[PDB]
């Protein structure tokens, strides 16, 4: 989508640190999707445990499997409502 590549740009372009602090799941939510999305089912090696923020980003990619690239666009858009409703509701 056109769509998703906005959503992107939206997150790329937001502060570090705000008035909103994403929670680990709203974080690895996103970035699971966003490499479905990207570059695909996860196919790389796991990091080992001396990096566990790394382990944690590999374990929530390789849940989605083999979702399509489409798949993972639009739930990327999804992902991003639900959380743009909690923001909305402070
Ligand atoms: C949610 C909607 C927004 C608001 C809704 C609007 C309506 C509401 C109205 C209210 C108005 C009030 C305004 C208040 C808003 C601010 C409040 C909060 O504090 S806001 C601010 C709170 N802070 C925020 O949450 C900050 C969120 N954004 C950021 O943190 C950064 O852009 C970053 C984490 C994506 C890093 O960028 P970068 O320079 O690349 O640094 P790294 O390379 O180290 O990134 C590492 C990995 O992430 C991967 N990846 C890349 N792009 C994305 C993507 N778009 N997605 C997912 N993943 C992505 C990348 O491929 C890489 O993979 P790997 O090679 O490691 O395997
Ligand atoms: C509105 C908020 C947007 C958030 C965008 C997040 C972008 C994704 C990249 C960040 C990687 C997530 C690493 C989190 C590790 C979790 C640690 C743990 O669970 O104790």
């Amino acid at each position: 989508q056109k769509q998703f590549q906005a959503a992107v740009s939206v997150i790329q372009n937001l502060p570090k640190n705000g008035s909103y602090r994403p929670s680990y799941e709203e974080m690895l939510r996103f970035y699971s999707y966003y490499k479905q999305a990207t570059m695909g089912p996860c196919l790389v090696p796991r990091p080992g445990f001396w990096d566990p923020i790394g382990r944690y980003k590999w374990d929530a990619w390789n849940s989605l499997g083999k979702m399509s690239r489409e798949e993972a666009m639009s739930a990327y858009i999804t992902e991003m409502k639900l959380v743009a409703q909690k923001v909305i509701d402070t």
